[PDB]
């Protein structure tokens, strides 16, 4: 791998697309971790053969993980962590063992407070239209590099909503670099 995509999701928006059934994310008001995805030549590396998920290796992080990395779609946090490890984490296991991988995601979340970086500039979430350039600009000013913005379009109204924010890191997992791909248009609701 040559870099990482640290992906955070906005729970209310994610769950807004679940028009049927329960969705725990509907009641959260902060960005939470979706995943830490190793990258290679502009694409995500997935399903690499590696070690099976072992909860005992991250037992010391259970408090932080239940708070910062909850499953927002269903009430089963461990299943989500196991899925993320098997699908993404194994691809960077040559340098980051399971414990280090989850610790890395936690440290990244604690050091990349999106709402805190937007609130002062009147760019916090309020269900109104935001500019892609403005949001990327505020985050670049605070963190030093451009983030990636990901959006989803509502099937009924065709309105675009911000659902995830990506912070791009070099292969060392600590050096921030500019992201280069957005799925958001010029404007979206946030
Ligand atoms: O909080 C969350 C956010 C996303 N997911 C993803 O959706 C699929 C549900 O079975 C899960 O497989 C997982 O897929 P991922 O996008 O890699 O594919 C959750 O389960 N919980």
């Amino acid at each position: 791998f040559d870099s990482f995509w640290f992906v955070q999701q906005w729970p209310p928006a994610v769950c807004s697309f679940q028009k049927s059934g329960s969705c725990p994310g509907s009641g959260l008001r902060t960005f939470t971790i979706h995943g830490l995805w190793p990258q290679q030549s502009g694409t995500s590396l997935t399903n690499c053969p590696g070690s099976p998920f072992d909860i005992t290796k991250i037992s010391h992080l259970q408090s932080q993980l239940n708070t910062l990395w909850p499953n927002v779609l269903r009430a089963n946090n461990q299943q989500f962590w196991s899925h993320e490890w098997t699908k993404h984490g194994t691809c960077s296991e040559s340098t980051f063992n399971q414990a280090a991988y989850f610790k890395l995601a936690v440290d990244m979340r604690n050091n990349y407070d999106i709402i805190g970086a937007l609130r002062p500039h009147a760019a916090g979430p309020n269900g109104r239209t935001k500019s892609r350039q403005a949001i990327k600009g505020f985050l670049k000013a605070k963190f030093g590099k451009f983030p990636g913005l990901r959006c989803r379009t509502d099937p009924q109204t065709k309105v675009s909503y911000l659902v995830q924010v990506v912070a791009c890191f070099a292969q060392d997992g600590s050096t921030l670099i500019d992201c280069t791909r957005d799925t958001c248009g010029a404007n979206f609701i946030f």
